[PDB]
């Protein structure tokens, strides 16, 4: 799972959840989705 407090890959977009890499930010936005996605707790975007 979560098994390091910083993470240092050799691309700047990598994914913090899983820790997966991506080369660019697209497929790491589109990417993290999989993670993403729950029921409303506090209001962030309206
Ligand atoms: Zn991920």
């Amino acid at each position: 799972g979560s098994s390091g407090s910083s993470g240092t890959g050799e691309k700047p977009y990598k994914c913090n959840e899983c820790g997966k890499v991506f080369r660019h930010n697209s497929y790491l936005s589109r990417h993290q989705r999989i993670h993403t996605g729950e029921k409303p707790s506090g209001p962030s975007s309206g």
